[PDB]
């Protein structure tokens, strides 16, 4: 299998989203980035920020889009493409309404689901790539799913996400070994402590 080269979280800039479930995508990558020493710097030529360095022996691109939310691909995109980076070896991190605090999964292929960051990036690169669904609970009704995605979560489901993170950024070394089978059983078997 590809090793993933290319990570990219999903969320919308500013001081105001940061702490919002929208930003879960975000939380990973600036965790991951963070975890190894990567920093993550201003790059306006691909509309986010990025970074580049050693994850667990191979070398990784890391990729905050700065775009806002739904139009992800307006960074994600002209990224891939100009460091020449196929779907398959990409991973995108991002807050899934369709499981709840706590739940993690590693995905491949697949839509959007709804997510309106997804729904900028299947078109343009195709499904093939891998994405980090982290749960962030559905609110009950249609009509509250924007309040709930832009608001911050309280603490209890706070820490269950961030719990689900950690367990995930434990596994990206088998990610970026190629070793994607391998992680997905390990990610989608976390239940939290």
């Amino acid at each position: 299998m590809s090793n993933i080269s290319l990570i990219v979280g999903l969320g919308n800039p500013g001081s105001e989203y940061a702490q919002t479930r929208h930003n879960a995508g975000f939380w990973f990558v600036e965790q991951l980035a963070d975890k190894y020493g990567i920093t993550l710097k201003n790059d306006p030529k691909f509309h986010g920020i990025s970074g580049r360095g050693n994850i667990e022996g191979h070398d990784v691109r890391l990729l905050l889009p700065m775009t806002y939310m739904n139009r992800s691909g307006q960074s994600v995109v002209p990224f891939s493409k100009f460091y020449q980076i196929a779907p398959e070896a990409i991973l995108i991190a991002h807050d899934e309404l369709d499981m709840n605090p706590g739940v993690i999964r590693l995905k491949t292929g697949g839509g959007h689901g709804g997510h309106n960051g997804l729904r900028d990036i299947v078109p343009h690169i195709g499904p093939n790539f891998h994405r980090l669904r982290i749960g962030i609970g559905h609110p009950g009704s249609k009509e509250r799913v924007s309040g709930h995605v832009l608001g911050k979560a309280p603490s209890n489901e706070q820490s269950l996400m961030d719990g689900a993170i950690d367990h995930a950024l434990s596994k990206v070394k088998l990610l970026v070994q190629g070793q994607v089978p391998q992680a997905m059983n390990q990610i989608n078997a976390y239940k939290p402590a």
